[PDB]
């Protein structure tokens, strides 16, 4: 069964700004999603120190970047803490409301889209490059879920029956037709080297 | 009763580097401690979304900066999640080991002390300016504790009987005699404005 939800007005407004504003420095989306993965990995690693069985769903803590020219997707996979259904439907949205409002205020005052990550809503920078984002995620206390949104003010969530991921989050960027440079090996390597050089987890860029 | 502990060799080595290296841009300590406070506040705010009673120990989420010329202290207080005794003695040290090692590697390779926060050990930048750091902290699942260290390879922890804080962390910087500019109103305001302008919690700078 697929459930369809309305984003809060403020988050929809943010997504439309990210989609509609002229802003050429789009490559920052990748830094933001890797940053999110690094935070999710810190969180599982911290929780494991007190409950080692939290890693029974997989010990390795890493980030993979997987381009696929045939599907026109760039996937960012981590083995971090994952997201529950409540995170997907409620918690992230309530955190995203006040971050959005601060970000909007900063932007009126001359801040730049590249600062989005300071307001805790850097995930939505995926819409610089993706016409659709699919997120597959699995938290230890919950089932594997697929969330998806092409913006336009709604998102879906369903229980995912695809390949079991163990634990973590996969963000699948369905790239806009003019953004396929982000499938290119040397372009991805360039961006990781520039913005993500000191991330404390191995980042493997897959080759096609 | 006061318990005295040895830092791991790697953390002691880091503290000695921070104390001994010539590095004039000391003001970054403040950005790092405010960043830590903002992360602790995000964590309590996130946990409250699923268990609202986590805020019974205080609803306001804020950061106060309190200079005291008579004591020569600058205190950074937050009402974030706080730290347990296990965090103080074990968990932070195990996180700090691999961050230290990456940071040391980056520094050999030409990275700068100001990047310390990327390796999750920005707390130790307090030793740029403080000859002693005292941290009073209170987590919902645990007692109020006072941790303290003047570096030299050891730290102490005791149960704190001072004024109850409700929930959060107070970092008290016993400033080096030549670092008292950090007690000055206009100097603190300058640094917050430069480095901490978009923190998503109210930061109140107390006046003397
Ligand atoms: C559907 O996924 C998300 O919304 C998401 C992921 C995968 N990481 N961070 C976020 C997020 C959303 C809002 C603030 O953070
Ligand atoms: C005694 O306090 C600490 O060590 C501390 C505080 C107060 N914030 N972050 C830290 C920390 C230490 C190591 C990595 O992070």
């Amino acid at each position: 069964e697929v459930e369809t939800f309305a984003f809060q007005a403020e988050i929809a407004q943010l997504m439309s700004l990210i989609i509609n504003t002229f802003y050429s420095n789009k490559e920052i989306f990748l830094r933001e999603l890797i940053s999110n993965s690094s935070d999710a990995l810190d969180k599982i690693r911290y929780e494991s120190l007190t409950d080692p069985s939290k890693l029974d769903s997989g010990k390795e803590l890493h980030i993979n970047l997987i381009p696929n020219k045939q599907d026109r997707t760039l996937t960012i996979v981590d083995t971090g803490i994952g997201m529950t259904k409540a995170d997907l439907i409620n918690n992230l949205g309530t955190i995203a409301k006040s971050g959005t409002k601060a970000f909007m205020e900063a932007l009126q005052a001359g801040a730049d889209i590249s600062m989005i990550g300071q307001f805790g809503v850097g995930f939505y920078s995926a819409y610089l490059v993706a016409e659709k984002v699919t997120v597959i995620t699995k938290h230890n206390d919950d089932e594997q879920y697929a969330w998806e949104s092409s913006a336009g003010g709604s998102f879906t969530v369903r229980t995912d029956t695809g390949e079991p991921m163990g634990r973590g989050t996969k963000v699948i960027l369905h790239l806009k037709e003019d953004q396929t440079e982000y499938l290119e090996e040397r372009r991805i390597k360039e961006i990781v080297k520039k913005h993500s050089q000191f991330i404390g987890y191995p980042i493997t860029l897959f080759v096609e």
